[PDB]
């Protein structure tokens, strides 16, 4: 009858600890008594304590500026039995906190893991502070005194006894972290039963593939696979297998459920072929802005030519020459 | 006649400036009168003074373990004027040190960045210590003081007046980042006249390519360009164009310099179609470990069929549908 736990990387105020309180939301109907929110000292062992089946694991996934979190996509990989069924967002944003009762005008001090300094450089600048690091910018926040400003998540001014004083100080605008959900297999394959059995069209993929052959051609072979079976991808990257260099493993998420037909068929011809295949995550699928290509802006430089009208001798140009270095 | 400066992110001491070291060393052939190795305190400012021709940047680009460093990525992308011409190693390693004179028995604390803490739990558990947060692990060797062992850098024992007690003590072994150099375009055209002269193959190149249409097939489309040239690709990745959320640019990584036949008509035939395309780096092939197929090692459970002897009905087994999720 107890609450489902969910396990998310701690200490308490975090972000990975906002996704869990934002999980706890989307997710509140498979639970209806509530989440139990217990925080865990890494990511292994949040992983562990999934994988025996004392709850759900939340793990930070993909963030837009910084990329994968490659040690937690590695780690679900070997996974023996975990898939991700839920993809949940928090918005990077930093505010400002004193401890309670202290002047803002008398803080000479900014606390935060470092690399929660580096986003709020110019709330430092125009508050002429020094820098102190925090182990993280939650551990900041819960051990405020005065003559400090603390930037950590929303969060930590729901769970200390802080003053939020700045919202969302943070130099950068529009960073965010997704992190997937995870649970043992047969759990989500039972959570899945209904759509599966509509044939629901509307979820995602993240699959992990490894052709078990090397040299020029490989990916293109697997890729003509998903092109044949008009399956569209929003992210792809090749990974090591294990660590081992030399070794070639890639990971793509794709708009479609692996109940899907074509999702079906494209999945046989790869297995068939000998490939290894497993399938880490699928969840509801997301609605992608698609702003359209005429909008697109370009990075600086680079050779791009009119497709329908191509220039004369293009090939030799010295701006083309540089941009491409040949 | 000056020293060619190089730019790297500071302070002295960190495994970028460790990395500047090897560059100075591996590159000395091109400025005889030797390198001037100077700290900045970010990126950005590293490749500002590159491009205004001040001298050269280096910066971190890829580890193995934690994956492409995507500001510098970007960074690199969007430039008006660097490409990368040298692709340098630093294995990850902390060595552990105490203040000149200090005994060991009497450290109670360990002091590095946190990631550089986590990297060194066993050696914190082993010693009994607490822990202390420092803006970098290179911060932590410099401001050593009594009761403290700091985690670095080998390069931190050369630099400051610290006494090394511990080699190599981190818990992960083989970990390792590469950075690149960077310098303004017509300056490395110039000083690879003589490979592309002889039509050099002994070359990588990494580029990013933006086809100018979406939907699924266009990367697939892409490709095969690559496979029907002979082109071998090591590393791949899907980013955002210019943060910008439903844009795709990809990030190849191949066997090939530019100025190779195969090469030159892969990159017509992209160009023609209306892609946009640079050139972001051109650099010695590093010599990859090739460790054959039949050796390598799988992750945990997936799929894998014996190709020319496949089992019947093996759409349905019930470990086939967990590891698959259809
Ligand atoms: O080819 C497709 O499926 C596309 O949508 C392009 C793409 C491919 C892989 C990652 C991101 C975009
Ligand atoms: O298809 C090839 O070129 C291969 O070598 C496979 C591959 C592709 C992209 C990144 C790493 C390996």
């Amino acid at each position: 009858m107890s609450a489902r736990k969910l396990f998310y990387l701690g200490p308490q105020g975090t972000f990975t600890h906002q996704a869990a309180v934002n999980a706890a939301q989307e997710l509140a109907r498979f639970e209806p008594q509530g989440f139990d929110l217990m925080p865990m000292d890494d990511v292994p062992q949040i992983l562990d304590a999934a994988q025996h089946g004392d709850g759900w694991g939340i793990v930070a996934w993909e963030n837009n500026v910084e990329g994968y979190v490659v040690p937690n996509l590695d780690a679900l990989i070997d996974a023996k039995d975990l898939v991700g069924f839920a993809r949940v967002g928090v918005n990077v944003e930093f505010d400002a906190y004193v401890a309670q009762g202290a002047d803002p005008a008398e803080a000479r001090i900014a606390t935060a893991h470092p690399h929660g300094l580096a986003q709020c450089k110019r709330f430092i600048a125009e508050h002429r502070l020094s820098t102190q690091p925090a182990t993280s910018n939650a551990a900041a926040c819960r051990d405020l005194i005065p003559g400090e400003i603390a930037f950590g998540p929303a969060i930590c001014g729901e769970l200390y006894d802080i003053t939020r004083i700045g919202t969302a100080i943070q130099d950068y605008q529009g960073a965010a972290t997704d992190f997937l959900v995870l649970s043992p297999r047969a759990e989500v394959a039972r959570l899945l039963a209904k759509p599966r059995a509509e044939a629901n069209v509307e979820y995602e993929s993240v699959l992990t593939l490894i052709p078990l052959v090397t040299g020029p051609g490989v990916l293109a072979n697997l890729l003509d696979v998903f092109r044949d079976a008009g399956l569209n991808m929003t992210s792809f990257i090749s990974r090591p297998i294990k660590g081992r260099t030399g070794t070639y493993s890639f990971i793509v998420t794709l708009d479609a459920a692996p109940w899907e037909e074509r999702f079906r068929d494209a999945l046989v011809e790869i297995a068939e072929h000998g490939d290894w295949a497993k399938t880490l995550a699928v969840y509801p699928r997301r609605e992608h802005p698609n702003p359209p290509v005429t909008s697109w802006m370009l990075p600086q430089g680079g050779v791009r030519l009119d497709d329908s009208h191509l220039p004369d001798d293009w090939q030799n140009d010295e701006t083309v020459r540089r941009e491409l270095m040949w």
